[PDB]
């Protein structure tokens, strides 16, 4: 009799599930003695070995079950070099050696992935968590220290966020990169454009790079600074008055993408809604100083390893193609990566668009106009 109660019952189970997800205390203990147990499959493999995790387990935005992103690198190891015929089939030697040596050590289903950019992928054998181990990818790092930051500044409110928006996302196929749609990668960063329009966050208009790309320290930096409003200085020690601020939030990210215009607009934590031709631009001036660099290390390696010269042309610009392909502005969906103006969207196919602005449309309806009908477990309802 005007008694309904599905929106604080709604708040109090999604504040639960996040509360569920949470990694235990002893999890970073956890996850130190993983990366020390790669860091000796390394060791074994590669000279001057050095092993760098990245993904949520280092920006905080996961579960204890969350996947491991593994970064190798090595002994006069350069960024600049991968995509150079030579040193790419070096880089595979070493590849296929971590691969023999992980499944000696105890690893679990070890894939070795022959490819120009080789992968490792298993099961690590003590805890279960799926293991992906790359050379150098340095963008991947970067950009997780710069999340890690973003939720340090009240790791409930951003964590609550961030886990129920990819919660939603996986069970309804919105984050499924095997079926063409969205990673979690450009999910989490579509939610924090969301965030940053609240003025929630700060916007990293200032980015430093050499390449002009946002950095750690550019990110750190804005975010010491950085004021929430005052509320939310009383939301740390109940979550009936969190789970109201990111309830608001949850509603405002469903209806901002059920209605964002991506036919003009990208999505980017740099300056949020730049026009898709102007993200062109910069992608332009990016590769421009990009292709500078590689070219200059590719000249490097050479005078020291003359046996790989002279450098190849076809090769230099095969590999440039690839990051021109990397940084599109007219696929489907624009979602950039800060650190490297990568389109983090670009693989989600024309055909799949129908799926996501669907879903988005029943989460904006759900959320938004049927909020009296709310169920925990309608909304976040396993696809099919
Ligand atoms: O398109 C991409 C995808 C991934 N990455 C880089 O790889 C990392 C992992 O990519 P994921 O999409 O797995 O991110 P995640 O760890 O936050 O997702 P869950 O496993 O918790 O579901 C990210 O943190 C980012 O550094 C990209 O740079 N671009």
């Amino acid at each position: 009799g005007h008694m309904n109660v599905a929106k604080r019952e709604f708040i109090r189970g999604m504040m639960a599930h996040y509360r569920a997800s949470l990694p235990p205390p002893e999890h970073s203990v956890v996850i130190h003695e993983l990366q020390k147990r790669v860091l000796d499959i390394g060791m074994l493999a590669v000279n001057k070995a050095h092993v760098e995790l990245f993904g949520s387990h280092v920006s905080g935005f996961c579960t204890p079950h969350s996947d491991a992103d593994i970064s190798l690198t090595y002994r006069n190891f350069s960024p600049w070099l991968q995509g150079m015929e030579r040193v790419d089939e070096q880089n595979n030697k070493r590849m296929t050696r971590f691969g023999k040596e992980a499944s000696a050590m105890g690893m679990e289903d070890v894939r070795y992935i022959r490819a120009r950019i080789p992968v490792v992928q298993f099961t690590d054998g003590v805890t279960g968590i799926h293991c992906d181990v790359s050379i150098g990818n340095i963008g991947g790092v970067e950009n997780s220290k710069i999340l890690c930051a973003i939720r340090q500044v009240f790791p409930d409110f951003y964590g609550a966020y961030i886990h129920l928006v990819k919660a939603w996302g996986k069970a309804r196929e919105v984050i499924a990169p095997e079926r063409s749609t969205f990673n979690s990668f450009t999910v989490t960063t579509m939610a924090l454009m969301v965030l940053q329009e609240l003025g929630l966050l700060p916007v990293f208009s200032k980015p430093t790079g050499e390449f002009g790309e946002l950095t750690v320290a550019d990110a750190e930096m804005l975010l010491q600074e950085f004021k929430l409003p005052p509320i939310y200085d009383s939301l740390h020690d109940d979550d009936e008055k969190l789970g109201e601020a990111v309830f608001f939030c949850l509603q405002r990210f469903a209806e901002y993408y059920a209605k964002y215009d991506f036919s003009a607009g990208t999505v980017s934590l740099i300056h949020p809604r730049r026009h898709r031709t102007v993200y062109e631009r910069v992608v332009r001036r990016h590769l421009e100083l990009l292709g500078s660099r590689k070219r200059l290390e590719w000249e490097k390696h050479i005078a020291e390893h003359k046996e790989d010269g002279p450098l190849d042309e076809n090769d230099f610009s095969a590999s440039m193609q690839n990051e021109t392909t990397q940084r599109p502005s007219n696929s489907p969906y624009v979602v950039e990566d800060f650190v490297n103006y990568v389109n983090c969207g670009r693989r989600v196919q024309a055909s799949r668009v129908r799926h996501i602005q669907q879903e988005f449309n029943r989460l904006r309806e759900m959320l938004i106009d049927k909020e009296s009908e709310l169920k925990f477990d309608e909304v976040f309802r396993e696809s099919d």
